[PDB]
């Protein structure tokens, strides 16, 4: 969805502050010390003493008694009349309560609950995201400086966590009015009076030499007027900048992140006091001044003496060995929709290696639209990206457009293990958001050799090991998605491993909406998958919309298995249906992914063929699975069928397939056409060309004298190749399982040449080729 | 302006102290502010009775009774209302006693903020130097004891702000008090009774194992009464006083202004509780006499063990790297007015490398006076402390004095690249201050002389690089301006730094009066100029006595403290006009500075010619700018017109406008008037001689064969340098548009010897030398 800022947070807080300030409590005096659980008992003796007295009383203003007599009953009057003034003194008071504070109390406080848990949303990825950074950063080297911050902030700190913690939970554990906590019978009468004296007792303790202290001081701490003025964002800032800490975003991304967490924690904490304050009796104090006041502190904070010095610089969080190819020239182009911009990357390998890229609209301010959002999946990366025990050359750049320029297309080339690759910007407008199409950069070359004379030279080499090169791994983006006029690789050889990086907007994306307290709409990294074939793939909301159950073993239930999400379950004969069919295109490879609990039975089924099954795995929380599959020749009619087993409890959801790009490759001489078997030969679909047996292909090719040619091919199973000018040998070689790396130099071919696919000769034999490839140099 | 030191700080907080000892009434003499407790019961009772009385008085109204009964009841009646009207003298003596008690603690507490405000107004500036040591205080390899310290002291620092910072809430109920200052008609009894709860709390929250122990125990360990010894004092200074703080002021000036904070927070806290003792009721104990046991003890302590250790040393800030000069033999005098003596210096550099020097009398126990200082600019000394693509040669030498003595003048003086300097002291009574004139001391470069004849060793050499050298930039004194006695240079060619050094007297100018807490008149070290040909520079308040506001809207546009600062103000028309006429020298440079926000309109003229002008660059919030600029051939008329650069607000202020003392230099036997114009030759202002196309220029002089001679120049136009005897040339060399360095060993003169300076036949490109330096060896 969206992340509305700080600002909007503010705005929000302070909102439910204006609702809860002004509702009610008539005074009312919430004193927990009301026994408030003999609202029965007391009417007892209330009434019986009543009656007595009255009774009494009458029988004296009857007159006409005798006059000691009159006095001793006057005295009895007076006692018993003492008795029952304090007793029924104390039973009003609960019953008052009773009555005309607790609806009024419990009302707002479920109002306040709901507009909280609302809020709380807004951050929920961001803390879990600065757990993952807490759990990846190191102090080694610290200064007395960084143990300054740490003694002066960390109790303040702890319990300012620890009150919003508890009130926050407690606001929800509390039982409504529907009890509305009366006599009813009892033990409504133990537990929800447990918890309504708990609350009771933790709001009281908030006024006192202590929390207006704790929240004050922490302000002050990050804004660093503590007694030698350090801010702690400055030494987060030094702590964070250190290496060791390559995870997603750039420094910018990660202290800007740190500042919401801790602003998100003193907006809480401030409603909380209003909250508790409303909850005990009078003097309500209008803090929103105070709130605003020491968030637009830290953020100014934030923007003038930390912001300037930090980079949107990012790079790849991890990396991983993998084995390529070098016979292959695969080209890669990732370019977004003409009214698009590229907003970042990222590198999976499960299902196998693959890029996946994200392209969306623009709104003012570098400021990225939710819709309009589309994630395109690529297919073979790592043989771009990988060798075969041969070297690549890898040209390195740091290219970056003027600003106001956007990446717009990136285009990959790889050509003999030469490793470049086309970065085009297109201008764009951030006051209007617009992106211009008539004005654009294009960067060919990707050395600074070229940088500064236009000539080809400072790539970076690496030299293939055995197991398999360090690439790329994980996400390549912003914390938020941003728009980058930076990018770039920077290969290390010397321990083998690549990296991309790029720049980010970041910083202008937000100087210009947060810190001037505008509208923001910033859109959290998706740390998953955002699209699928299978509409309403993320079933929560009890609607399945294309979903289908076809037996009431198979229901929606938002609370499947807990109210937490929904997954749709099925028991012993639940069946989940979906027709899918109509959208997978034929002969393409799809990836699919799941979070399933229990042993379902998945099916990707036509009424014929099953592209797909799993029925095995027992999940007893929500295993997710990836696994992958191509389309076969008509898939027209497959459908989903989220059936349970033959009998089991299942659980599942989000079921995501997505279309894997093919990967293609440039252009060569070698045509899979125009070639000429010979006998017991038949050619397969990736112009495979597998000798049967006896026989052969071949294929005429001309070729040139001050030309040089590179011939590449691998072949399963023994045989060889040659290359017959007329009747001299341009090449002849035997190959059993590997991949040819020759190249014909300079040589004139007479008249014309072929290729004489020959394998071995035997009838048992299986030569089979894989890669024609006779690229020109 | 002037500071009082920490005695004159705790004058100041014993006086208001005393001053809210003795005011209130009495009323609480009985009570103790439960005067509303008190006066609420009564308040019920009386309603009660009163509700008692009226059934008794109607049913006596029905009447229709026997006499005595209706007379018995007629007594009761009369009882009740005179217990009645008893009751009403007590709670009416309450109103009035609380009625009187509040207005006054009204106006107790509105002069309590005024008062303690124009104190805090004295150390405002000392706190924020203490940021300049924050940021460069990354001080390692002992932190344990600045770890053990902190976490010991820094709880009841925290709380000690808190208190302090409910005063600024307590401001915010001087606020409110104009809103209820005319309503204390008997309504206050609920108005005024509330609108100050805050305070109301807060001072509750100063009693009961709290507060005072935090005070207490903070003090103790600022003397160091620990467990174990060791004052936080003590490592404050182990800290301050290591690993390159780098910023002016020695170990003394910045320990004390650390002391001078922590003394400072502590009065203003002890001010604070008995403030509020004064408020809630009364209890009326003077804590004058132990806050002043305490900071006495602090003194005393800083005085014993810790102020031995520190050294009065102190260095430039800040370095500079511009490209200097060989050519030139710059002198530099700097001496103060007979009954005057240095104070510091400072370097500035972007307006232009320019040193500055501050001057004044003396008061006893080296103390300044206020407005007998004055500021002195002088030139591009980048020429004198730097050397371009030769060697040059630096005197560290470090002169001193005896006891008494203050430096009164510094000679700078560069020959030959050889930069050694006289320094002249005069003799001073530390009692009635009287610097005399009659007891001096010179100690040039020869404190070699006593053991060695080579006076002229004890020296270094730096090589100038193509760029400059990191000249020193910035400010060089003490915290507190100082006459000193120590004076030298000690430059690190190693890393091409050039180092001023000097000694304070400040041990000795405090020893005396501080710690004895006698008069303590210092002056912080400024931070820009202070001087200027504009008076009022900046503004007074409302008064322009300088400035002609020649339209209505040209008006001041706080006018008082509501934009924050002073700042001249003009839209649409508006112009501040000022007759400096008067005050400028022609063909003199002046600098320019000034803080301005928006769009102004930038005059400086004589109505004939805009001497400057910036009429651009709308500012967010106030910026400064300094330029440069020539007095022009006649500035008698010239004004200033700080005008709006259009229709348009604007604001400006700190109009700074000072005479640069150009460079001076030691003579040499080339003289410009001794040239001889020989055809189609003039000479120029910076005595050029140009060579207007053809011709030369020639002036006799005789050399000796007994010296080495040496001939500088840089031309403007390709040329030649002719030197010839009557018969010999004894230099001939040509030159297009570069120095030119040459040596002459010993001149065999033949009588008629001179230098022709001719150029070349160019017509156009009119040969223009610069210097021409014949200078003798």
């Amino acid at each position: 969805d969206y992340f509305n800022g700080i600002y909007g947070f503010a705005t929000g807080i302070k909102d439910i502050m204006g609702m809860i300030f002004k509702t009610d409590t008539g005074g009312s005096n919430l004193t927990l010390d009301e026994i408030l659980k003999n609202q029965n008992l007391l009417n007892d003796i209330s009434g019986k003493l009543d009656g007595i007295n009255g009774d009494l009383g009458d029988l004296i203003a009857q007159g006409n008694l005798n006059s000691e007599l009159a006095k001793e009953l006057l005295k009895i009057s007076n006692e018993q009349n003492q008795m029952l003034n304090h007793v029924n003194a104390q039973l009003n008071a609960i019953n008052s309560t009773l009555n005309i504070y607790l609806p009024k109390i419990t009302s707002m406080l479920n109002e306040v609950m709901k507009q909280n848990h609302v809020l709380s949303l807004q951050i929920e990825f961001l803390s879990k995201q600065l757990q993952e950074i807490s759990d990846k950063l190191d102090i080694i080297n610290l200064n007395v400086l960084i143990n300054s911050t740490l003694t002066e902030i960390t109790p303040a700190y702890q319990r300012i966590k620890y009150v919003n913690e508890k009130f926050d939970e407690l606001t929800s554990t509390v039982e409504k009015n529907p009890k509305s906590y009366q006599d009813n019978v009892t033990k409504e009468v133990i537990e929800n009076l447990n918890e309504l004296t708990e609350l009771a007792k933790s709001v009281t303790k908030n006024d006192m030499d202590s929390f207006e202290f704790y929240l004050q001081t922490f302000h002050d701490v990050m804004t660093g007027n503590n007694l030698f003025g350090r801010s702690a964002l400055k030494t987060a800032s030094e702590l964070i900048t250190k290496e060791n800490v390559t995870t997603r975003g750039s420094e910018i991304g990660k202290v800007y992140n740190f500042l919401i967490v801790l602003t998100s924690l003193q907006a809480k904490a401030f409603l909380t006091l209003t909250a508790c304050r409303k909850l005990l009796g009078l003097t309500d104090i209008d803090y929103t001044q105070i709130m605003n006041h020491h968030i637009d502190g830290q953020k100014r904070e934030f923007r003038i003496n930390i912001l300037p010095t930090l980079s949107n610089n990012f790079s790849n969080p991890s990396y991983s060995k993998n084995r390529g190819s070098d016979i292959d020239d695969p080209i890669v182009v990732l370019e977004a929709a003409p009214g698009y911009a590229l907003i970042g990357f990222e590198i999976l390998n499960d299902p196998l290696p693959i890029l996946k890229g994200y392209q969306a609209r623009l709104k003012p301010n570098y400021q990225v639209d939710r819709e309009s959002m589309s994630e395109t999946i690529y297919g073979d990366i790592h043989k771009l990206f990988c060798p075969k025990q041969l070297e690549q050359k890898y040209y390195i750049k740091d290219i970056e457009f003027p600003e106001g320029y956007v990446i717009t297309k990136i285009v990959f080339e790889k050509r003999l293990n030469q490793l470049g690759y086309e970065v085009t910007a297109n201008f764009y407008d951030p006051s209007t958001g617009s992106i211009d199409l008539n004005k654009v950069k294009v960067e060919s070359w990707k050395e600074k050799s070229c940088e500064e004379d236009s000539c080809e030279d400072e790539y970076s080499i690496i030299k293939a090991e055995t197991d398999g090169i360090y690439m790329p791994l994980g996400v390549v983006s912003e914390t938020f998605l941003t728009p980058i006029y930076g990018f770039g690789l920077t290969v290390d050889e010397k321990n083998q491993k690549i990296t991309l990086t790029g720049k980010s907007y970041l910083r202008e994306s937000l100087l210009e909406t947060d810190l001037l307290n505008n509208e923001t709409y910033l859109i959290a990294s998706p740390d998953g998958y955002i699209s699928s074939i299978v509409e309403n793939w993320n079933i929560t909301s009890d609607n399945t919309g294309s979903w289908r159950a076809n037996n009431n073993n198979a229901f929606v239930d938002k609370a499947d298995t807990i109210k937490g999400s929904s997954s749709l379950y099925t028991h012993k004969d639940g069946e989940f249906s979906q027709f899918i069919g109509n959208k997978l295109k034929p002969k393409t490879n799809y990836v699919i992914q799941y979070v399933i609990k229990g042993r379902p039975a998945i099916y990707l089924k036509n009424n014929k063929d099953t592209l797909f099954e799993d029925t095995k795995n027992n999940f007893s929380d929500f295993q997710t699975v990836t696994k992958k599959f191509n389309s076969g020749v008509n898939p027209s009619e497959i459908y989903f069928l989220f059936k349970n087993q033959s009998e089991y409890e299942a659980w599942g959801n989000n079921f995501i397939i997505l279309e894997i790009k093919s990967l293609e490759f440039l252009p060569q001489m070698l045509k899979p056409e125009d070639w000429i078997p010979s006998g017991n030969v038949q050619m397969k679909d990736g112009g495979r060309l597998e000798i049967l047996g006896d026989g052969y292909f071949k294929q005429f090719i001309k070729l040139e004298n001050d030309s040089t040619y590179h011939l590449r091919l691998s072949v399963k199973g023994t045989g060889r190749v040659s290359i017959i000018d007329e009747s001299k040998y341009l090449l002849f070689v035997n190959v059993k399982d590997e991949d040819l790396t020759r190249v014909i130099k300079n040589t004139s071919s007479k008249g014309e040449c072929f290729i004489a696919l020959e394998g071995t000769y035997v009838e048992n034999s299986s030569t089979i080729f894989s890669n024609v490839s006779i690229v020109k140099e």
